């Protein structure tokens, strides 16, 4: 027969904040902290009675909107203090942090530059769970200038899948990350949006809180998590700048000593050890599709027609040199094929072949 709190439904933001940072849950990433706020939020809309794991022990919570009078209960309502919750809860030392936090908005809220100057000295007032919790706070004002901090760390997780090899790309720098958060954390502009999009942008955080996996497909590289959320349009512009880029050998997109092909990305490299001086093979880069296959040995009989045929590539087939360049080339039926080939890996870019005609 513990006391049920009953707390409104409709409690603002900020309140609602220094209620949740009660909260014992140690969060893994931006990812759990996402997960476990989202958790509670929904908890409270749905009214019925529900645990709340704090660090002044267990309570129990329940949202409410009309209290039906009578058995004295008690109530978080709309126009509690940080005071009204003290005494129920006893204190939190992070939510007087908080409560501190929100008595100098006034000062780093400012301009741009005073939201970043807040962002980037945030540790020396919370340690790395707090900070992720405001990372997840309700109030507009205070998780925008939090994430702010999100964008070095995911620029970064960027650069590092891309690898070394990569860097002369990562130059799509100002156009690209720096805009597209500045765009979609921008706290000035298009207000009475802002709700909305600080709202897409905790989902894209957490999106891509755990990894960042960069694959090829349809000829761009393409950051996995950033696909399905407000971040696309790094995907976006990074895919417009590969359309624009030259058509090349077997019909990839050429930029630099690299190619793009349908699915992977591999180093041309001139002259491959172990062939004709001037012969030039793939060697894939990061994450690629393809089938593994068995090259039984050179043979020289066969011509590259310019033309795709959309079909498995055989696991077993032979090295030949089309075009300069070393490939893998199968049989299928009557028929054969020539494929970009890397060691003892096949791309999926097949192309038709003729066996050559005598006088």
């Amino acid at each position: 027969l513990r006391d049920v709190i009953l707390v409104s439904k409709d409690i603002p933001e900020q309140l609602c904040d220094a209620l949740f940072f009660y909260t014992s849950h140690n969060p893994k990433d931006y990812a759990d902290a996402f997960a476990v706020r989202q958790k509670f939020d929904r908890n409270l809309q749905t009214g019925k009675q529900f645990k709340f794991e704090t660090v002044c022990g267990l309570f129990l919570l329940k949202g409410v909107d009309k209290i039906t009078p009578g058995v004295p209960a008690k109530v978080l309502k709309a126009t509690s203090k940080l005071a009204d919750l003290e005494d129920i809860f006893g204190v939190s030392p992070f939510a007087r942090k908080y409560r501190e936090l929100l008595k100098t908005a006034c000062q780093w809220s400012l301009t741009v530059e005073t939201l970043d100057a807040r962002a980037l000295t945030l540790d020396e007032i919370f340690d790395p769970t707090e900070i992720l919790w405001l990372q997840v706070a309700a109030k507009i004002q205070v998780s925008a200038m939090a994430m702010r901090r999100l964008v070095g760390e995911v620029t970064a997780k960027v650069m590092d899948a891309l690898g070394s090899n990569m860097s002369a790309l990562f130059q799509i720098f100002k156009q690209q990350i720096v805009r597209i958060f500045q765009a979609a954390l921008a706290i000035f502009e298009n207000v009475s949006e802002l709700p909305q999009r600080i709202a897409a942008l905790k989902m894209a955080f957490a999106k891509c809180a755990k990894s960042i996996t960069v694959v090829v497909m349809e000829r761009t590289l393409v950051v996995r998590e950033f696909a399905g959320t407000c971040l696309a349009s790094i995907n976006g512009a990074v895919a417009k700048f590969f359309e624009e880029l030259p058509n090349g050998f077997m019909g990839a997109k050429i930029f630099t000593t690299f190619a793009f092909f349908r699915e992977a990305a591999v180093k041309i490299v001139d002259n491959i050890p172990n062939a004709p001086r001037g012969t030039k093979g793939f060697e894939v880069v990061g994450n690629a599709k393809g089938t593994q296959v068995v090259v039984r040995g050179m043979r020289n009989d066969l011509t590259l027609l310019d033309q795709k045929a959309e079909i498995p590539v055989e696991s077993e087939g032979w090295s030949a040199i089309l075009g300069g360049h070393l490939c893998y080339v199968f049989k299928s039926g009557d028929r054969f094929y020539a494929a970009p080939l890397s060691g003892n890996f096949a791309l999926h870019d097949v192309h038709c072949c003729e066996r050559v005609v005598c006088l």
